[PDB]
């Protein structure tokens, strides 16, 4: 995949579509974890967000690797294309507006919904907003924020879980609080310090290029 998109911000709590077996051809299924933020052994747990037990692990947060690079996650609907086609499948973006364009995010791709539209990222940060499903009110009675778009100030991060916060902080730090910036994007081959997080590398890796930093 290449093209243009639209991008979004989210946090949910729910167990993540990939997590799912069977979503891909792919090593593993992304991780998910239990109401503590532990890693589950099962990838068949049913989702907090559905009346179960798994969440969205804290480690599949963004970070900085420098000013004008991150590494995370996101929720997609790629154009053309299907789970079988984006689960795991990690993406360059580069931003076209707001106070990031120019940089880069490389986004592995853990989820999906039916509100999203098409190659729209909704990038994954804690205190982005949970959107239709509060998962995070299940998993430890809620997350500031409004519903949609989450938190307005970085101080409300002082609020969060403690493994939830530095992903809540990185939006205001590297990614300067950007709403919905616009991007291009290629497909790439996953770094390994993001398959280290989700666990999920897909089959078809390789076949992509390595992104250009
Ligand atoms: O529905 C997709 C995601 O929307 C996120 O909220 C958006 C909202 O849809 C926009 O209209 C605008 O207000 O910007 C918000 C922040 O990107 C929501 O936070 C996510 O949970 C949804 O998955
Ligand atoms: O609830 C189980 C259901 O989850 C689906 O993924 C959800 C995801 O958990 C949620 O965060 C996002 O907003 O919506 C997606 C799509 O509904 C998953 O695709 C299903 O296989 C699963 O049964």
């Amino acid at each position: 995949a290449s093209g243009s998109g639209q991008s979004t911000r989210y946090w949910d709590c729910c167990k993540p579509s990939c997590a799912w077996p069977g979503k891909a051809a792919v090593s593993q299924p992304v991780y998910a974890c239990d109401a503590n933020f532990q890693r589950l052994s099962d990838f068949n747990v049913q989702s907090g967000c559905n009346g179960g037990s798994a969440y969205s692990c804290a480690d599949q947060t963004p970070w900085a690797v420098n000013d004008n690079l991150a590494y995370g996650f996101a929720a997609t609907s790629i154009a053309g294309g299907s789970e079988s086609s984006w689960c795991c499948a990690c993406y360059a973006l580069t931003f076209t507006s707001g106070p990031v364009a120019g940089k880069t995010m490389v986004v592995q791709s853990t989820s999906t919904g039916g509100d999203l539209g098409s190659n729209q990222f909704d990038i994954a940060m804690p205190g982005g907003g949970v959107g239709i499903f509060n998962g995070c009110s299940s998993q430890f009675g809620g997350l500031p924020g409004a519903q949609y778009g989450g938190i307005s100030s970085r101080d409300q991060c002082d609020s969060f879980p403690a493994p939830l916060k530095p992903g809540c902080q990185w939006r205001f730090d590297w990614f300067q609080n950007a709403d919905n910036p616009t991007f291009t994007f290629q497909q790439v081959q996953c770094p390994a310090e993001i398959v280290a997080r989700s666990g999920c590398k897909r089959n078809d890796d390789s076949s992509f290029p390595v992104f250009t930093p």
